[PDB]
């Protein structure tokens, strides 16, 4: 069922693994991601962005969800807004439904940002919902991170340790500050948050390619890089660019290997086999399998 | 708000115009539908076959019809269940919501057809939910079978068989309807009547998709006048379905084509919407059904 974001991340948190965050648009995704969850027996956090509330409507992709937690009663389900810009967006959410909040404010300085996140916080926890926020853009001082939570009593944090958002993180090799993660898990002893975590695993990248595609220099976070951020003590892994590609790889294939066919089932049936596949492993790399 | 089928369709029934009555899969289609509806004050017929409730699950498609109604709550909707198959399907969409129903038994003989129809008309009407059956398969329907199918099942609305059939490919060579016996159908039922089959592939749809690189494969569909001359003699609900996924597709083909970086969905998918938007725009102009909320 449908429960506050805490709920979920606080037994990541003691328990020490992970919990994907996947970011839906529309139905495909959304239901992809729960037969995901359901095949796993994994708890979900399903994520939507403004841009997506935009799309959707914040009355649908509320709705939606609501649809398919009472489909799949028995995972936990938390519904996030993810990167929160105003604090007149994360009230909407809260109005309309949200279980978790995210206010995006790392681009302010320390004392503006906290701020904005302790204004968020106290409207959010007054309706049951938990809050996430940001630090570092420049990487994350861990000990601002230890006085900003105790501060503005914010359930989770993402910390700045080097990741960044789309297909194409690391101009060079992949690198993240590991005994940075460690110390701001050490003085916050709250879940934390990895923002820009997909993968951009192989065979996906093979299907995009033979469908056509081109992943203009692309790479995303290794596998083995997001295990040691579980080890490092991050709780919630958000997941986006993996799910986008791996769908529309099966349009496209779709597309080009049959002219005449303009069935929408046609081409979304696998694409959302695709993305499921996608979450369905993350879900094991991260830990969250069979822990329903 | 979301209302019987019938009350829409009697409506359009003593003012002689045509309801479009638009299929969807997915919230994309479903959307761009109601924006239509919307921009022209004509009210919803939503469709939804056997194979979409299927991939959308029965509590999905009425879910999403019953936010996008709240959404727009000025809007008559009915919400439909196209080419039911069992007396099952039909009961499970009247438990689930859907506020009208279609029993197709046209391939049954005339007393089978009757039986079954009848069944579904009890249970349905006993639920406040309406119903549409079919008549003739081709054979063309008997108007005087038309009459008594009417008159001892109480079925709301008739598909009667006139020279339609679904998909793409309708007519292998020019388009033709039987108009004579459209009317001798309207003069002895006097209930709404149902077209099948009745998308049009517009110039501009066909175009659209062609652009895209898509392949028609030499599909014809209804022209617009044999829509309009339909109308006259007593349609009142038009079924769209094919037209509508052309013109979203062939966005999407045209997406993939222009930029093979692309993958975010609504880069896709919003130009797809607009396009179906504009098809039904268009429909329900040429139906009749526009400004009538
Ligand atoms: O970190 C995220 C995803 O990371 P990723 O790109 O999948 O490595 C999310 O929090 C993003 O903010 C989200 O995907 C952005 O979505 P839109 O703003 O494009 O809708
Ligand atoms: O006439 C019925 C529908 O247009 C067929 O749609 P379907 O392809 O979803 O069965
Ligand atoms: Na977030
Ligand atoms: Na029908
Ligand atoms: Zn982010
Ligand atoms: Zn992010
Ligand atoms: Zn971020
Ligand atoms: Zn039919
Ligand atoms: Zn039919």
């Amino acid at each position: 069922m449908l429960v506050k974001g805490n709920e979920i991340l606080l037994k990541a948190h003691k328990e020490g693994y992970g919990v994907g965050a996947f970011n839906f648009v529309n139905f495909e995704m959304l239901n992809a991601i729960f037969e995901a969850g359901n095949e796993e027996n994994s708890p979900l956090f399903i994520q939507a962005s403004e841009g997506a509330i935009k799309y959707m409507g914040i009355d649908m992709a509320v709705g939606m969800v609501k649809i398919m937690c009472e489909r799949y009663p028995h995972i936990p389900v938390a519904l996030h807004l993810d990167h929160g810009t105003t604090f007149e967006s994360c009230e909407k959410a809260v109005k309309a439904g949200f279980t978790s909040v995210m206010i995006d404010a790392s681009h302010h300085a320390f004392e503006e940002n906290l701020e904005l996140t302790s204004k968020v916080v106290k409207m959010a926890h007054n309706a049951g919902v938990s809050v996430e926020a940001e630090l570092g853009r420049v990487l994350v001082n861990p000990k601002e991170a230890e006085q900003f939570v105790k501060e503005s009593q914010v359930d989770y944090l993402a910390p700045a340790i080097g990741t960044s958002h789309g297909a194409f993180k690391f101009k060079g090799e992949p690198k993240l500050d590991f005994e940075r993660l460690q110390e701001v898990k050490r003085l916050t002893n709250i879940p934390l948050v990895l923002h820009g975590a997909s993968a951009i695993p192989d065979n996906v990248r093979k299907s995009y390619l033979d469908a056509g595609g081109d992943l203009k220099g692309s790479k995303g976070v290794p596998f083995e890089f997001l295990q040691e951020s579980v080890k490092g003590g991050i709780n919630k892994v958000n997941t986006d660019t993996d799910l986008r590609i791996a769908f529309i790889a099966e349009v496209r294939k779709v597309a080009n290997e049959d002219k005449s066919q303009f069935d929408l089932r046609k081409f979304f049936s696998p694409a959302q086999l695709a993305l499921k596949n996608v979450v369905k492993e993350r879900m094991k790399l991260l830990g969250s399998a069979n822990k329903i």
